[PDB]
């Protein structure tokens, strides 16, 4: 009940965040029945928001709503509805306000950029009183969440799941605008460069030595230390392939104790027969041969040397049953076949897929550092069209189009924004405003010949941090077909690459989308590359792909296709970051911190300055709600 609101705000429902100590430090110095008081209000308040956030939770109907007891307490129930709302935790998103906006305006803000956090971040301005002006390059709202779409046809080629719902504020989003959620199902047969599946049993072995491998560089990270080799970072490609490198030597070691095993054996027989040899020769020499008497000891002997021949057969036979069960018992001649690391190279291809970039480039130890925080549930897909989103979150916003920033000047005394109109160049516009807030991607501000200058020009440690940050690619080719020609109860399906420096390109196939749209994805070093390749030739290729896992004749010609070339997108320049081998998660941190040149200017959000929800739509959300907080608190 009351638990679950908080959980669903990403906070322990039994336990008062370094937030609110710092906000309210009379009730965490003071008593715990206080403490025990607040966290009731606060979590009852979360889940008056969330039991209905279509509309807004005013006060006034946060007193009325609640329990006898603390409906008494109207200062302290005050105090935490406004700490609520402020920080974007109960009013946020697209909703009804009961009481209009005033019509006085009490700061200037320009946002550069109009994706999920600048949208977020300026209707939270909007909602705090404030004069709002978002200034985005594109001809449209959204930026990283692009939707295609063409008559029947709707497909994203940038964002395009909502990485489960406990937790996530994009539930809240989908209450409002009504999102179409359909659940992805688990299940990923993968076939090889001819087309032929790959059976169950070596699927299954592969994955589980993928899994094991990727732990196993874990355990080098973490537990041996395994990070700085050769004053250079540790890559966790490099840690692969040292993983990988230790596997094949067990192998090559088993394999030779097995030889010598066999050898000796061998050794053992070849003196046997020797003996036997010998044995042979004895007894053959004493069938050759009182006298009576003389009989009976021949005899007697001649059977004691035929007795001891029979041992020996018998030790023969055992000799030989050794060596046999041996020779038909060997371990493995080599770690992976051609096929198996082809199969493997796929998986590491999905993990590239993952992380927007070669495993070569990712740190071993702060490559996943965000896995604590992952939301619980099942992964779903956007039937509506992810834009359904940013287009909701856009109305009743001052955004100015086809604008693109070129100047960003902060002082002591204001801002200034220069644009250019992109549709006519020789145009341009100046604004003035009390605060900018940058949420331009991390790929545009690492441009090296800079596509924005700032004045005065960014210190050094935010320009080192951007310097250090990785920005992964990741690109997809949306298929448009007439019929249905795969098979329905499988979303995803692999095809698995000839060579392990193009194990990425078209790896992977998604047919979620209910109506017949097919999307070919290119991940790892086969996303920069193939962004130079015209669309016509990676069509062909990718029907080439399907029509060896259907038959020539089950594929027709696609109706419609468009392909994203997200590195060479001059207002992204990217898919979005990764922790990269310098980096650490520190850096995402001190990309948000702000700059000041007194009180602070230049303010920063966008998937690349949360710590704990990076390379994400929600993060994004999360961190404009954050700094349109953090903006309000300076100047409110
Ligand atoms: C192929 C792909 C797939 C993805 N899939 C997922 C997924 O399944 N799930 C998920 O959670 N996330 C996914 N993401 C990431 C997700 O889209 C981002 O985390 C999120 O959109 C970040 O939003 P943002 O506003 O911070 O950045 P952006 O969306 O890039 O917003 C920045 C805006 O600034 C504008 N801009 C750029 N330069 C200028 C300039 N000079 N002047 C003015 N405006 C400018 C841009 O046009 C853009 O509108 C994916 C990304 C890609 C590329």
């Amino acid at each position: 009940g009351v638990e679950g609101a908080a959980f669903q705000s990403r906070l322990p429902h039994d336990r008062m965040t370094s937030q609110e100590a710092a906000c309210f430090p009379d009730i965490i110095s003071g008593p715990q029945q206080t403490q025990k008081v607040f966290l009731f209000i606060r979590n009852r308040t979360l889940q008056l928001w969330l039991d209905n956030p279509k509309i807004q939770l005013t006060f006034e109907a946060t007193l009325q709503q609640l329990e006898a007891p603390y409906n008494s307490d109207t200062v302290l129930v005050h105090r935490v509805h406004s700490y609520l709302e402020r920080h974007g935790l109960i009013n946020f998103g697209i909703y009804k306000r009961i009481k209009p906006l005033p019509t006085k305006k009490t700061g200037k803000v320009i946002i550069i950029g109009s994706g999920v956090s600048g949208l977020a971040a300026a209707r939270q301005l909007q909602s705090f009183g404030m004069d709002v002006t978002l200034l985005e390059a594109r001809d449209r709202v959204g930026g990283r969440v692009a939707t295609f779409r063409k008559g029947n046809y709707v497909a994203d080629l940038g964002a395009m799941v909502v990485t489960g719902l406990g937790g996530n504020p994009m539930a809240v989003v989908s209450k409002q605008v009504n999102m179409e959620l359909a659940k992805i199902k688990q299940k990923c047969p993968l076939y090889e460069a001819n087309g032929q599946a790959v059976p169950k049993e070596k699927d299954e072995m592969v994955e589980q030595e993928f899994n094991r491998l990727l732990e196993a560089t874990s355990y080098l990270s973490h537990q041996l230390d395994f990070n700085v080799l050769n004053n250079k970072p540790v890559s966790l490609g490099q840690a692969l392939e040292v993983v990988i490198q230790l596997q094949e030597k067990h192998v090559k070691d088993e394999q030779i104790e097995h030889w010598k095993k066999i050898v000796k054996t061998q050794e053992e027989l070849k003196e046997l027969l020797n003996k036997m040899v010998n044995l042979k020769e004895k007894i053959k020499e004493l069938h050759q041969q009182t006298a009576e008497f003389l009989v009976k000891s021949k005899h007697r002997d001649l059977t004691a040397l035929c007795k001891e021949y029979d041992e020996l057969a018998e030790t023969q036979g055992k000799l030989e049953e050794k060596l046999q069960e041996l020779e038909a018992n060997p371990p493995s001649d080599v770690y992976l076949s051609s096929r198996d690391r082809q199969i493997l190279d796929w998986h590491f291809a999905n993990l590239e897929f993952a992380n927007a970039t070669p495993l070569s480039t990712l740190s071993l130890k702060h490559w996943d550092q965000d896995d604590d925080f992952e939301f619980t549930g099942s992964h779903l897909t956007v039937r509506n069209g992810y834009s359904c989103v940013p287009v909701a979150l856009a109305e009743g916003l001052d955004i100015k189009l086809n604008t693109a920033v070129r100047q960003v000047r902060y002082t002591a005394s204001g801002c200034e924004v220069i644009a250019v109109n992109t549709r006519s160049t020789s145009q341009t516009f100046i604004y003035k405003c009390d605060a900018v807030l940058c949420t331009l991607p991390l790929g545009v501000l690492k441009q090296q010949p800079p596509a924005v200058q700032f004045v005065p020009p960014l210190p050094e440690w935010k320009t080192s941090a951007v310097q250090r940050m990785g920005f992964g690619n990741l690109n997809k080719v949306v298929l448009c077909f007439d019929r249905v020609f795969w098979d329905p109860s499988v979303n995803l399906f692999g095809h698995v690459g000839s060579t392990t420096a193009s194990r990425g390109e078209l790896f992977l196939f998604w047919n979620l989308y209910k109506a017949p749209i097919l999307l070919a994805l290119v991940a790892g070093e086969a996303a920069g590359i193939m962004e130079n390749i015209s669309d016509d030739v990676i069509v062909g290729r990718c029907l080439a792909i399907l029509k060896g896992i259907f038959g020539s004749s089950a594929v027709p010609q696609p109706k419609e296709t468009v392909v994203s070339r997200w590195r060479a997108d001059p207002w992204a320049r990217g898919s979005y970051s990764y922790v990269a081998a310098g980096s650490s998660g520190n850096d995402y941190d001190l990309m948000a911190q702000p700059i000041t040149p007194p009180i602070p200017r230049l303010f920063f959000a966008g998937e690349h300055t949360i710590r704990n929800y990076p390379a994400t739509v929600h993060g994004a959300l999360l961190s404009g709600l954050r700094e349109a907080g953090r903006i309000a608190d300076q100047f409110l």
